[PDB]
């Protein structure tokens, strides 16, 4: 009668620890194979302990519904001082004035966060047009083939992407304003996911302006850096700046929407001045459009992230974050690696295996097997995506632990040596060698002990640093 | 040189109440508000702490693309250990068979689960068809006005929805089936946020079937009560069935997504079966379509409820939910309230204030001034939107915190003494005033006594129970 | 070199009947199988010669993209008279101010006119509402099914039909004002293809006002009825009406559209009064919108079309149209028959053949092989489309040779004739291959001449205009 | 009883006004010199059967699918005219099909794209100003304006502006990024022949389909003139009239049998276009189709298999190059200085002007004529280039002696043009007092030439 309901009351009191050991033992595991790993990741990084307190705040039980002022349920004087503060810093941590500039902090990720502002601005089978995905795009900017449209970008609204010169590794500025004028885009993305060098934003307004298009910033993969102020802002010049909260920021999985208010443009006659709207409207496709209850236990997160992020010891870290970049870049470089594009500006680095004779895709799989974590991506100029012939490497991760100049030259050593493994397995297996042939040689009895020589070394090294969070 | 980036070290490892004070601040008065408020929002409810601990896990760090084995960066095997897990126990919970059901477990919340669904399986301009918002229906399924299409779901897809029978209160299945074949659905939502009875699955099916469309649950409110088996199921009838991981399931704010697997049909003549492509087409939709990298995190705190939802403890806690709310029910009828349907066969009822000559507008400031946390709701017949007359109450929030029936009753009165203070008031600003007004003499000086005099007591009552997931 | 050159100027100018002999028969032979047969279709009616001599005009050359003064090429002073004068008699006809009313002439036919009003005012997948096609509807009103959109009208636009009340016979307005709540239409079709009854246009621009919606009156079949003023018109309600230039109105292949202009409001508390803005809207979407040079030949027909339809005889003809299908009617009322909604306000009927015990499907090829032209209809009430009970059946063609009450009421008493062949051969044999082949069968090939024969020779006793 | 004669009452009698309209047009279009690309005479014969008594018969459907009965005499009409239409083009009917029921050209393009590319598709064609149509789509920074670009993507290929020529390389590059469902092959004002190997080959490497819109040149390609698009195009749409002197009307062809095959499994797909591209057709898109059209367009067709038709086509060429090099020789610029067709593009500039102003001078002297941008033109509004074509005036009996004679007219008019110039206002000026006599000196010479020859029609 009451036995069995007390024991009700200590289960929703009971540790995680006792109350689920299975998933328990599972984050354990994880937690410690980030510790030995060498995280190499670019959109990977460290949130602060600081942060992840916030998420397991009794904040995930209330339900919040609309904006501050607009609140559908009562009952959220506290819930309003949060999202209230939280877009506050937002608008501090990158120094805009608020008669200038709004912003909407309710998007779940950063994926939402764009196709909200599509939702507002585009309308549906709209034009846009973003940086091509094997270019360094992200699917949120459109990605289609001859036979389907694969993003949901591409699907409701109608995508047709820039690209980036082949041989240079920039991006072709002048064939997107030619291409442009053919195809009227209502609006223009400015953000990459794998691109190393800083975007023209002055020049991309300029040709969203000459089409009467909208602006649309993506600096999820830095937005971290321009907070610090380490890389130039693209709110100069752009309308809506999106972006996720974590990555660079250091932020809890969540996403945030920049836009422009006041006045947009005057009459030289009449002086009759049009003002902005869209902070109405994206507003009105986050909610009640798109999204529900707002995660307010992420936005406590958010808010706390920003707050770090206007620190000193930030600003630091930023800066640390590109020193180490081009340490890494040119340690490589020096090593005979062809880093697309010569250098980056940024975090992190795209490099070209083709100057080692391989490929990403099993270079990417060797790597692995070392604990050493970065992902495969296709070069400019690579006329198959099945085959990529480049490997992402970004900094944030492994500068948040404490890596320094020095450090990240011993991470480029042992970088090299498991691109040297990979060469051993490539010419082993043969050269008409599938990847399927390649992944079984490398799990093979032949390399086990060099694999494991090499990750040994390389977890022994990683295992010398601290793990933020605990 | 090496000074401040020790301190950045220090600072990443810096507990949240000495690194942001402020918003820790925020979250202890939170902490506190809900505690000596009563919470009788349907849709709320108080995660389980052991969810709360897996929220703040380094499992926000991963990024997992894609899906077991399918992932596109490296170093997923625990991730992968993990979602595998996941929904291996959400295909438990609700005991259904691997071979015959499948679930995506990676949809942010609630909402983009449903549009998930709509672009995986109907497709641009596609027509869909859901209860009405005004009628107990949710955003999600589709909303549009004279003048423009509000939700997202409208704004991309052609939706109409369809009714409640107003007078009796239940959902006018015969008009549906109707409408149906002059609209041509190319599926249909089984799904409500504010109806107090059980759906009829297996007609709607029928509906669907007859014009060639799917069946779509919505469970996000009875998705507790399934499970522990206390309400009639949905996926004995339905193709796809979404659900949120909150409320009635008390997990952290997350989605699922169930689909049928196996066979769909089969030709009498050739033999050649047809198979499902549900599971194809909603996870393309999911990623690489819509979402990007899952939340790891929000993934096992939903595991970890899963579990919790398979135990003795659960199974009783959602019948005393459904219990309470006939306790409750009862205890305002025969008081005079009228209840929309005259009950509810869930958590949740819905209360016609027209029988006490006022509306769920007023009633739900005043009822707030006192800590009586609810949400007003448009009752079947009302004439505008904008003057609800109905009140949104569900169990499931006190319910967690141990709250039984003498106890319901118990708040059944206080809720009275509330919409009396209510009576007062509106008579006392006349009847031509406005919802502004009424909101003024309510924080006035006249009242201001009365509000704390059953605000006080409201909060010392609702300080005798626990609160879940603190420090 | 110069004895192929003189060929070439020949022929050009060589008759058709000598150019081309082939195609020279074929019309003779459609000439003389229209002059012996009984055109029952409603959408059918003869041309005036007048208006087939205008159709061969010169006018077919000149290219005059755009409007009248907005031309896009030069030399259209004389287009410019006449699509000016086109649509000035246009206007006339049906008793409308300028002021109040502006028209279009271009569309190249009726559901191209229709589909001009949806992509200027309706909008890529905007709402749209007419009666269902089984009700008596038309494709042009939207039709779709399970499987797929069919109907142009629905593959770009939103559309969701109104029934009719299978018992009564009459339109469903009930269910319509109810379900427009709904769904939201931004425009509304009254208009209907098979309906033998007035049309409560006050009623749906009630119901129009309240979604804010627009109320398109599609006047094809009655747009000659209206004009003599024989049935209640739709512009005074409406404010956009689509015809087309053929059938009532006895004019060549062509389409109109007649849009409202002037104050449409004057709001409240500004007092600045709104103004239309339907005229630019339509004009832009037929050009340069959706067509492109205009048939000129054709604007000439319809302007020739529009005299004679304000003419006196054009006014009684229209009256006789609407007596002989009150003759024909009741004659088949008396005769057992069901007329669906027990009569006619128009033109046309439709004849429930289930109270003969038989399908509009089956009685349509023996009428057929009797020279007796009609058309089967779904009935109110029919579960299947595929085999219809009904059978819809006009006067204009025929009352436009000289028919009266006496001569249809003959006509009734043939079709019956009809209806018995067709019964008999049910009664012997099954699907409707089997049944069409029995048709064409051994036994029946007699009675059936015995009536195709008797028919014959009694629609050779009338006129047949054009020539 | 007066109701029965006024149905048989003549033209000239019933309707008057209408009556004499028609004569001033004719008139007009016997003294003036017509040079306008898009027209020509229809022959007598076609213009006779418009008037038949096939405008009565409603056949909704096709042969053997008929909606109505009663349509023996209709079906031989419509089957005759698609095997004729395939006799023109020397098509074998395994291999081709034709739906002729299009009321016009526009619609002719719209029911193919309706039915392949389906709502919001991917279309490419020629720029608007670069010499496309409006059908192959057409829109600006602020709107969609052709119904092409409103229901579907459209994204348009452009001509090199220093050649002139159709820059097939910058195509096949954009093509790779929008990924077409449908390129189209046609041109509205275009001087040259156009690559059909070369866009079948971007085609297929994009896996879209190739449309062809010969509506200009099917007079040519019938008569052999101009190399014809049915060897590498999927689908071919046509006008009936222009270059193939038929009533206004449309047709599309459409390939059949075997598309591809699979070299292991020896399974072969074929095309699904007859079926697609009739059911947009009808119950698609159209409604009864206009049996009085399809009979002339099958005249039509007849004639365009006989041998005075092939010659006339040819002296048709043979009057463009004479028209030119006329013109080349006095020092007007051709763009892509030679045309492999009917029309050619004469840029003005090289005589210091635009068409914009020479059109309405031209006009004011019965001289018919269309003005054009040319390619490098940095505005649409003021058009650089005019449009002279000769089937027109061909089909009256112009030959080459009698087209430089018109070259020298036209010339004349240029210097009239420049004289005034030396667009509100030129107008004004134009039909002012001071210029009254100049014009009328010239438009008199210009209808007395023209009078001495034949108007095809009456
Ligand atoms: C709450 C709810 C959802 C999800 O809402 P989120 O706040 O976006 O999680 C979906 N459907 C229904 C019917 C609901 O009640
Ligand atoms: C990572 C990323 C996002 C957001 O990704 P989520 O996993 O959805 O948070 C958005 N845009 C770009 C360019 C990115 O690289
Ligand atoms: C006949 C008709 C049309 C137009 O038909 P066409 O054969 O295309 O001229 C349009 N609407 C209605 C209601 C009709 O009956
Ligand atoms: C003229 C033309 C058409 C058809 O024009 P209509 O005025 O609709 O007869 C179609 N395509 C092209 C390329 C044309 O030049
Ligand atoms: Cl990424
Ligand atoms: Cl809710
Ligand atoms: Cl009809
Ligand atoms: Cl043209």
């Amino acid at each position: 009668d009451a036995d069995l309901w007390s024991s009700h009351d200590k289960m929703l009191a009971q540790p995680l620890k006792d109350s689920d050991v299975e998933v328990y033992n599972i984050i354990k595991k994880e937690s410690n194979r980030q510790r030995v790993g060498l995280e190499l990741i670019a959109s990977e990084n460290f949130a602060s302990r600081a942060v992840l307190e916030a998420l397991g705040s009794c904040l995930n039980n209330k339900y919040s519904e609309g904006y501050p002022g607009q609140r559908y349920y009562g009952g959220t004087e506290f819930i309003d001082e949060l999202e209230t503060l939280c877009q506050k810093r937002a608008l501090q941590a990158y120094k805009l004035d608020p008669q200038c500039w709004g912003v909407n902090v309710q998007p779940y990720s950063g994926s939402p966060a764009n196709f909200a502002v599509y939702t507002a601005l585009v309308e549906p089978n709209g034009a846009i047009m973003g940086l091509d995905l094997p270019d360094g795009g992200h699917l949120t900017h459109g990605f289609m083939t001859d036979k389907k449209k694969i993003s949901a970008t591409s699907i409701f609204f109608n995508s047709m992407p820039y690209k980036v010169n082949p041989d240079t590794g920039y991006i072709n500025y002048d064939q997107l304003e030619e291409n442009a004028r053919l195809f009227h885009p209502k609006l223009i993305i400015a953000g990459t996911s794998c691109y190393s060098r800083n975007l023209e934003y002055a020049r991309l307004r300029k040709i969203a302006d000459e089409n009467g298009a909208y602006l649309m910033a993506d600096m999820a993969h830095i937005s971290g850096l321009v907070a610090a102020g380490v890389v130039p802002s693209p709110f100069e010049h752009c309308h809506v700046v999106t972006t996720t909260t974590h990555k660079t920021l250091r932020g809890c999985r969540a996403g945030m929407i920049f836009y422009r208010k006041g006045v947009k443009s005057v009459d030289p006659k009449t002086g009759k001045e049009i003002l902005y709207n869209l902070e109405s409207l994206i507003n009105s496709a986050v909610f009640p459009g798109l999204q529900g209850g707002p995660h307010n236990h992420a936005i406590a997160g958010v808010a706390v992230a920003l707050k770090q992020a206007m620190t000193l010891e930030f600003k630091v870290y930023q800066h640390q974050v590109v020193a180490n970049c081009r340490a890494l870049s040119e340690a490589l470089t020096e090593l005979g690696y062809k880093i697309v594009t010569g250098g980056s500006d940024n975090h992190l680095i795209l490099v070209d295996l083709r100057s080692k004779g391989t490929d990403g895709g099993r270079a990417e799989k060797v790597l692995e097997a070392c604990s050493i974590a970065c992902n495969k991506n296709t070069c400019p100029g690579d006329r198959s995506a099945l085959r990529p012939s480049g490997l992402r490497l970004g900094t944030p991760a492994l500068t948040s632990r404490g890596l320094l100049e020095k450090d990240f030259q011993k991470v480029a050593h042992f970088i090299h040596r498991g691109i040297e493994l990979t060469l051993q397995i490539q010419s082993d297996t043969g050269v008409r060698a599938t990847l399927k042939e390649f992944k079984e040689r490398l799990a093979g009895d032949k390399y086990q002990a060099a694999v494991q020589a090499l990750r040994e070394e390389v977890e022994s090294f990683a295992s010398l640093f601290p793990l933020p969070g605990l």
